[PDB]
């Protein structure tokens, strides 16, 4: 059954919620981002309104043939208003079309349901500044102070002059990037740009980055490998087994395989520092492990709830355990105490 943190008090919305058939009441859907586990449900057969971004509404449109007329793309930044209820969508800094939702309930209360996010400085310049929030759907994902990790600027310079480096010192070898869902384009974007090469990828990978509006997009992707020295593959396939494989299909065009596994957080971060990342290497073949995260890290959420000082917080990810749940409440507190909320 619909779990009472994907419902929104005294409106007929819910978030994210299409798994669960028919949702008792709800007049109107809405969906943060076209990721799987937040999507999951919908299909060309659904016959009520779906709210999200123009982004998002693309790839409902194109990769799972939503029928358009339950499709309802909202612009960013703008007030607009849903079954009576004023709604503004703002940048999430996840994925592209990535949405926070600002709900203006009726009776006075305003929540802010984050969906999925990397919370940055620049959303306290949003449409937030404006105004007082009563309740916070918080993505919690990386709520525990062990959770540190890099810039995305510093991780994109790493990637970039690793890639840069082997390929000067042997023209024969080639880049891959592992991928599973949107999201990250970055990292094979920018080692393509420094190689002066497009993103050779398959055509339902090649389909889905055609719906994200990316500025100039045609001259940075391409469904011909040959063509490409960086390739996209499923992030199954990044391993040594895996690769070996994929060199021989490039049928010695290559004799060296440098790949990157874009992970969230790893346990390496306690410790090391970005600048003395390691690969794992058999042979002609290394795997660097990068913590590029489109997840706010501890302090980036606690520097983003303290600025907020929201009076109640309703968590969204790690909610299915006591122990998690137990935690979580003790951290909120702390930063309220510290901040004097
Ligand atoms: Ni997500």
């Amino acid at each position: 059954t619909c779990p009472f943190y994907k419902k929104i008090p005294g409106t007929g919305f819910t978030v994210d919620a299409f798994q669960y058939g028919v949702v008792e009441g709800c007049t109107a859907y809405f969906l943060t981002h076209f990721h799987s586990d937040h999507y999951a449900g919908l299909s060309k057969h659904f016959t009520f309104p779906v709210y999200c971004s123009e982004i998002t509404g693309n790839l409902l449109k194109n990769k799972l043939h939503v029928q358009e007329q339950y499709i309802h793309p909202l612009p960013l930044d703008t007030e607009c208003i849903v079954n009576g209820v004023k709604v503004v969508l703002l940048d999430a800094n996840h994925c592209p079309g990535a949405v926070m939702i600002l709900f203006y309930l009726p009776n006075g209360t305003v929540i802010l349901h984050t969906g999925d996010f990397r919370a940055d400085p620049s959303m306290e310049r949003s449409l937030l500044a404006d105004q007082k929030v009563h309740m916070l759907y918080l993505d919690t994902t990386y709520c525990s102070p062990e959770y540190t990790f890099p810039s995305q600027q510093e991780v994109i310079r790493f990637a970039i002059n690793t890639a840069f480096e082997a390929v000067t010192l042997n023209p024969h070898a080639l880049v891959v990037c592992g991928t599973y869902s949107i999201g990250k384009e970055k990292v094979f974007l920018a080692i393509a740009d420094v190689l002066g090469s497009k993103v050779g990828m398959s055509q339902e990978k090649y389909k889905t980055l055609q719906c994200l509006n990316i500025p100039e997009i045609n001259s940075l992707i391409t469904t011909d490998m040959c063509s490409s020295l960086v390739h996209l593959l499923p992030m199954m396939q990044i391993n040594f087994k895996g690769l070996q494989s994929h060199l021989k299909k490039c049928g010695g065009k290559y004799n060296q395989i440098l790949a990157f596994r874009p992970t969230g957080w790893t346990h390496s971060n306690k410790f090391t520092r970005i600048a003395d990342v390691i690969p794992q290497t058999k042979g002609n073949i290394s795997i660097y492990g990068i913590p590029y995260s489109e997840h706010s890290s501890y302090l980036e959420m606690k520097r983003f709830v303290q600025w907020l000082k929201p009076q109640k917080i309703i968590p969204t990810v790690n909610v299915g355990t006591w122990k998690s749940r137990s935690t979580m409440e003790k951290y909120f507190r702390e930063w309220k105490l510290e901040a004097g909320y």
